């Protein structure tokens, strides 16, 4: 007997293919109006999520109003006919453990939120109106244009945004690819006013012309059953009108003939030296079951023995390489090979590019290789079998995007499983990687003064030149180069995926299973996820890692040199799902090994062995030391607010070597000096480790002792004394004090500010006063300081934790000068006093429950659990049950508790107010609305050292 | 003319740089008297020396002479209030001491200059009519007993008494002179002796005016001083006592050619060689024994020590005449011993006689005697002006030995060469006349004798006459040579003229990334001398125990290497000290400015280019290992103070940490260490004395250039010049740290009440309170309750923080000591309510005088400034501004300061206690308050992390 058809549903999909380890339940369907839908039922999830991706983006901006898609994206957050309160949507999310975001790309506008699972329907309802009845209020439009301006302004002096738009500006100007997608105040307000455009009508036109149900995919994840999710989606989205909008296509490449064989010389903001090589290629999207693009990218971008990178690195010309297909838009794609340049490299660009064509020629000579394809197919197959479970918010967004590109039943698998070996397609793409189709760009300060063009939106300085035919023909005649061998079988590919059974003594939290003078080992066998993976975390302590700038530099260079040496060997492991990380700290070194447990002990042994017996190559030492010098100078070009956060760290930590000190102590680092440093650093160590995953207690002790034994045999390591294991303390500000430290950012023409109200050492009590207060002000501060007052795109509030201390911190990047932003944050604080007093007890309990849901959100993947434990270990608080006990305590707080807290610690007139403010001035600066209170005269910090010496130092928190 | 004065001495010969006025005189009762007029002195002083001592003790009451000396402090017929002598002094910026040798008892004090008469009056009565009160006599016996106890386990006192016990038992030299509760109470009681009668009898029999010298220093004119001393001292009864003599030597012929093996407390290895010799004191104008000690004890090239050091047997040597008593003396040669030296004592002594035999062959050398004569002359001419209290005490002692007009010069100004006396003394220094003692822990378990008084374990054997004869036949050794003409003798004593912009305090005359240079040309003393002070700051001097061990060994090895070269200079009045610190290195060069640049450059150059001798490094490393262990045998109160310091400082390595880490110091490791250490540095310096601003800049530049050329030194960053903070204790806190001393059977305690950071107000609150309780605390805890011999109260200053501290070493357990200190604090609270406003103001003036007491020699003015400089406060005018503030304080300010910071119920009390238990100890009266349950510290690291740290003090200018 035949089924009863729901008319709001054009069709239900067949089984949506999923990983057998995926316990979430799935159903795909297409509504009658053509919205594509994936429903995800996960009865355990603490947060629900929904995303909608409109298949329309910046390439459809009208030509006379650049950035209209983007501006529209913003205005949809700001009120609808059925929910006219401008911040209804944000407020609702914030008060139910929710958040939201959206982005506009060239062909997609993607909106998504997450929310407590008991409020999916109410959040989805406010959300759906975005697509039915936006208000596009005039006052709202006149304000929000400033957020978009300010967003563009953060990017203006950023080299990646500059190069991104410069590529677009050197192709066919008549092509939509050349459009400027962000928008700014000029293109969205001032130019439109000179031209008599009514921008609220243009929003109304775009929304109506393009927000059509046939260009829309929707994803909803919640606790509810698939059948209840279907009704909910049908109820809310069936009424989006279908205007059968044809999907935009761009079949003519933006790089035609006159744009090939070109050479661009670009001046950067930071002192960086990069080489970019680009070939136009056909759109490979429809070939997703073979992925010829990625086959070639895997080979050309290989970093192992025989690779292209390995030879350019032996030559001293490049340190890093990226290679593979780059997205374009429906109808055109690119294939890139970008490398960074040593000083010599910059003088051998022509030979670098010859070597790239020699490697490409090697691939033509050998032809396509099914076994190579077999390796990629098998690796992708295991990655997908054992994919980590995702946070719902990111996941709904990702899938909404790709419902546009794949049959319902394949949305989950299409971007992972390979099925077809297509040597024809591999040849096809390979034939386009030829000198006659190349574009070359060189980014170096060395072109300062020698450019004759200016890209209009960012101000990028560059020159354009035809590549000489003599050069092209030299490249077309690339013979073979015997240093180039294809890769061999990847021995690191794992094969033991067995999940060891849970030992009869396994523990809900990590256990201290070894406590010696040398090593403190924490262990936990995975009892939640059951994937064949493990995380091995090691903190190494040495007093000599941070004793003075010169030593800090040497501890950096040692790990950079070490990683550089291991890189060819470890690349095989990285492709095989086994990755590691090694970075110096203010206490020593951090080593982290992550992924499939099978072959982890092999890689870990190679790393420790290298550490203990390292032979520096002086050619590599000189190159990496020069790159490090640059890195430190380049900090000058980070964001104003990033600077502000950096200076605050320097002020409030007992010891802190500044970039400039580091830079001044980098000159006296000689190879002999470093050679002596390493054995010294390794001579006395303490190791504290977390091992957590698909391993037994016996394996983990063996792993730890393996590390110890290796250090002992080769570096003669002996234990540090307990009295040497000191951590740095935080500065203790005086009751009623207010210090301001002022610097200038000499690159960006916005200011930044951080405001820190230090409260007290961390304890259950103080932690939850601060956190609940921060929940209560979170949305209102964003809505006041950014949506209503439009102080800047970047506006943040929340807790600030360091060295066992804590407080509340505001961060803002803005047009306006720091003293003004201070007023406005202060004006805002006063108004919260009255709001919290007038809040009903039901609303107050609502904020408690929001915080509670957020804190008891349980991690979805192993590495997220590992990091929760690692934080407890690094902070030496070891409070692994923290979440249950702090939430239990939260639930007993009263609004009078919070008001007493605010009036004791935060209020302007508060007897224990501790306030320090970093002011970062914009490049060009000089040293109605609610009432800002009156502020004391602030003590200006002129010398960080004297400031610290004159104040006490907090204790360090007591362990658990 | 005057009947009270027998005789009035002629001009007393003085140095032409001495601006003091002298008058000598003999009283009619035979008291010899020197009067000293110095109208600038802030403290006046007096001293009386009686030529009677322990050697005259009754044979049945060992220690009576010493016991008597204590008793004289405890009241007279005219001033019967027991503590009246000390209390008067304490309330008038004054102090006092006394000691008993074998033939002298020496009493002295100092006091505010406006109160000499009142002080001297109460002092005089000690020699007229002591009360020898029975109650006081039964209390003070305990102070003398615990004075002996602190010595019992001290290796210097054991050997001192053991030599005495190995002489002729019938000679007074063998007497135990300290006495203890057994000899001064328990045995006399059991034997029927009335100790009070015995004291009275000894005092009337021997405290005779004919055996006394008196020195008095004041602002008064010489005439007024004459009348004052006559008023107070001519009353003294003259019983014409014969000066005791001891013509027979305590070592007779059965005591010679004797060998002694002695077990120490500390791990120390020592060789003592002694010869008896006639009393040389009558020969003082030619000083034969000192001529010979100059040579036998020389440390320069060709010397006896130089060869014993180069064979790796000995590290230090002392030789010369050692005092005995009227009748007998000794000549000594004492060396310490390496591990090898211990196995070669026979050859060490053979080398000794080889060197003596050379001196017999060459015969006396007048040019040597002449060089001593000329150096001593320079020494006396430019002698630093002495402290009043120590000066009167010294002179009163020597007035017995020299004519009045020459008492200042007798010990300095040699007359004519008497080679016959030299050959006479030399003739006694022969194997048949030797006594030999070895001290090593290698004799543990191999001894058979026990010294009575201290318990010392030892063995006595004869030296085999085969060994005597080998020493008798000691050939000449080519390695020995007389010293050369001292090329460091100063010859330019010109005082540079005051520069026209010279400053009264040191001035910051250079301020680079590498050097802060503080300079002051001397404007007070105008002697041809300069003090040169350098702090070398490096973060690698103390980063970890291994690095601290290497900074120590570096400086020891460097001093060791410089020693022969630097001996000449030291003989010529030019000396240096070179010490590792927790921030780097301290170098001081003091003395005649003439050849200072020569020495300083040699030191800085040896630093920057040092080549370690592997054999020295082994030997000095082993010595260092030993001194770290030997800390176990220091005294309990010394342990107390050390733990407190290892708990209130941010960073501090323990002896056990340094000791473990020592095995990891290798010669290669140390070679790598030094250049690193020197690679980065910051130099802060004080140059002060007979030098110009341009000369100073040139010394500082010489130091920088030598470092920069040979060691590639570069400046440190300002942000690296960090100093350690003190632990900040919690309001109402009480912490207790407990340790055991394994060696002494006494306990120690330090009690620290941390107040606040140093500040003009907090400094003078604390100092005034200390002043007010100083005497009451000593009187209560020592005189009256007899807790122990060592009882101290005062300020503690460390790392910019300060408080009040009590230190006590006692037989009683430390918790008991804690309650008695708490009891004292309560009773002080009543005392201060009751105290009249005049008594309060006396305490204010007393502290004022002390703080404003200006310094008398260059070294002491230098130190006052150096304290400002290493403390980074730079408050060179501190005394005037602080004393001004002090005068504004009221009794009420002090009471509230007490009630807020110190009282048992104070809201801001911060109390830490270190309890050092005696070896065998276990873990009416005014009433002690009730105390909280002290937080017990088990771990210094944890203790620290859990508390805040104070700030540092801001500089002044
Ligand atoms: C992630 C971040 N939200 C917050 O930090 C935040 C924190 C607490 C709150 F209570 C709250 F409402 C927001 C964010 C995302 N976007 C924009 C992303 C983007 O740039 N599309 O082009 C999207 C956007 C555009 C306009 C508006 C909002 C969000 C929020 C309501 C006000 C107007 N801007 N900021
Ligand atoms: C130098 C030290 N004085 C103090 O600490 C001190 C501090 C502040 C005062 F207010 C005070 F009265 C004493 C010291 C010297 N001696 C003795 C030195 C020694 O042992 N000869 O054989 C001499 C001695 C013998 C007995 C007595 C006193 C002094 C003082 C009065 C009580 C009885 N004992 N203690
Ligand atoms: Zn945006
Ligand atoms: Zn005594």
């Amino acid at each position: 007997g035949i089924p009863m058809n729901n008319p709001a549903i054009k069709r239900i999909g067949n089984h949506i293919t999923k990983s057998p380890e995926d316990k979430r339940e799935y159903r795909g369907l297409e509504l009658a109006n053509g919205i594509k839908v994936l429903l995800i039922s996960d009865p355990t999830t603490d947060k629900s999520s929904a995303a909608l991706d409109v298949h329309i983006g910046s390439l459809s901006d009208p030509p006379n109003i650049a950035g209209l898609s983007h501006f529209l994206e913003h205005m949809l957050f700001l009120g609808t006919k059925k929910y006219p309160k401008e911040n209804e949507y944000s407020q609702f999310l914030s008060e139910h453990a929710g958040s939201s975001n959206a982005f506009t790309s060239g062909e997609h506008t993607n909106y998504y939120f997450d929310v407590s699972h008991e409020h999916l329907e109410g959040a989805l309802d406010r959300f759906a109106q975005f697509f039915l009845s936006p208000l596009f209020d005039e006052s709202a439009k006149d304000r929000e244009v400033n957020a978009v301006d300010s967003e563009h302004e953060k990017n203006v002096m950023n080299d990646a945004w500059r190069l991104f738009q410069l590529e677009k500006a050197t192709g066919n100007p008549k092509h939509p690819f050349s459009k400027f997608g962000t928008g700014n105040k000029y293109t969205l307000e001032t130019r439109p006013n000179q031209e008599g455009i009514d921008v609220r009508q243009e929003l109304l036109k775009f929304h109506s012309a393009y927000y059509s149900s046939n260009l829309m995919a929707v994803v909803v994840l919640g606790r509810e059953s698939l059948d209840d999710l279907t009704n909910l989606v049908v109820k809310l989205f069936s009424e989006v009108e279908n205007k059968n909008v044809p999907l935009p296509e761009f079949p003519e490449h933006p790089f035609q003939e006159e744009h090939l064989k070109q050479l661009y010389k670009i001046v950067p903001i930071k002192d960086i030296r990069n080489l970019y090589v680009t070939f136009p290629i056909p759109d490979l999207q429809k070939y997703y079951k073979s992925n010829p693009g990625h086959y070639l990218g895997h080979l050309i971008g290989h970093e192992g023995p025989g690779s292209l990178l390995s030879e350019l690195k032996s030559k001293g010309w490049v340190n890093t390489l990226v290679g593979g297909q780059k997205e374009g838009a429906r109808g055109f794609m690119f294939f890139i090979i970008n490398v960074d340049l040593t000083e010599e490299g910059l003088l051998h660009v022509e030979d670098i590019i010859l070597h790239m064509f020699q490697y490409i020629q090697k691939l033509r000579a050998e032809g396509p290789q099914e076994w190579v394809f077999q390796e990629l197919k098998d690796l992708n197959a295991v990655a997908f079998r054992f994919k980590d479970k995702e946070r719902p918010r990111g996941y709904t967004s990702k899938i909404a995007g790709i419902l546009h590109y794949y049959p319902l039943e394949e949305v989950l698998t299409a971007e992972y499983l390979l099925e077809e070996f297509r040597p024809d397609l591999i040849e096809m793409v390979l034939d386009k990687l030829r000198p006659e189709n190349v574009r070359v760009a060189i980014v170096s300060k060395s072109f300062e003064g020698k450019t004759d063009r200016t890209e209009e939106w960012y101000g990028t300085q560059y020159k354009q030149e035809a590549i000489p035919d003599e050069v092209i023909k030299k490249w077309q005649n690339a013979d073979l180069n015997g240093k180039f061998k294809l890769p061999t079988k990847n021995e690191f590919i794992p094969t033991n995926f067995e999940i060891l059974p849970l030992e009869k003594e396994a523990t809900p939290y990590p256990a201290l299973i070894k406590d010696t003078a040398m090593s403190k080992l924490w262990f936990k066998q995975d009892d939640k996820f059951f994937l064949p993976k493990a995380n091995l975390n090691f903190e190494f302590f040495s007093p000599f890692a941070y004793v003075d700038p010169l030593h800090s530099n040497m501890a950096y260079l040692y790990l950079e040199l070490l990683k550089d040496s291991l890189n060819e060997y470890a690349y095989a492991a990285e492709l095989a799902g086994l990755s590691y990380d090694l970075q110096n700290t203010i206490y020593g070194m951090y080593l982290s090994v992550k992924g499939y447990n099978d072959k982890q002990p092999i890689l870990l042994k190679k790393i420790i062995e290298k550490m203990a017996t390292f032979e520096i190559d002086e050619k590599r030492f000189e190159i990496i030391k020069e790159a490090y010098m640059r890195s430190l100078n380049n900090f000058r070009a980070e964001q104003p607010h990033q600077h502000a956060m950096y200076y605050l760290r320097l002020l409030m930590t007992e010891v802190a070597w500044t970039k400039d000190e580091l830079k001044e102590a980098l000159d006296d680092v000689t190879l002999p000096r470093l050679k002596a440093f390493i054995p010294q650093l390794l001579s006395r160590l303490h190791i504290e480790a977390l091992l957590h995953g698909n391993i037994t207690k016996q394996a983990a002790l063996g792993i730890m002792q393996m590390v110890e034994d290796t250090l002992i045999e080769h570096a003669h390591t002996k234990p540090l004394l307990p009295s040497q294991l000191v951590r740095y303390r935080e500065v203790q500000l005086p009751d009623r004090g207010w210090f301001v430290y002022q610097q200038r950012n000499e690159v960006h023409n916005n200011s930044g500010i951080e405001i820190y109200y230090q409260t007290d050492m961390q304890s259950t009590s103080e932690n939850m006063f601060l956190e609940l207060f921060a929940q209560i002000i979170s949305e209102p501060a964003f809505n006041t300081l950014r949506t209503k007052e439009q102080l800047g795109y970047i506006v943040f509030s929340g807790p600030r934790r360091a060295n066992g201390i804590q407080g509340l911190r505001f961060i803002i990047q803005s047009e306006k000068p720091p003293h003004y932003l201070e007023s406005r944050v202060e004006a805002f604080l006063i108004t919260m006093e009255k709001s919290i007093e007038d809040m009903t007890e039901e609303a107050f309990q609502k904020h408690i429950q929001a915080l509670a849901i957020r804190r008891l959100d349980k991690p979805k993947k192993l590495s997220a659990e590992s990091a929760k434990y690692w934080g407890e270990i690094i902070s030496q608080q070891y409070n692994f049950d923290r979440d249950n006990t702090e939430v239990a305590y939260l639930k007993t707080l009263t609004k009078e508790d919070i008001i007493k807290f605010y009036k004791e610690m935060l209020a302007v007139d508060a007897p224990r107010r501790h306030k320090v403010s970093v002011h970062v001035l914009a490049r060009e600066m000089d040293s109605n609305l609610s009432q800002a209170p009156a502020l004391p005269q602030p003590e200006v910090i002129q010398n960080m050292t004297e400031f610290k010496r004159g104040l006490p130092l907090f204790p360090l928190v007591k362990p658990h």
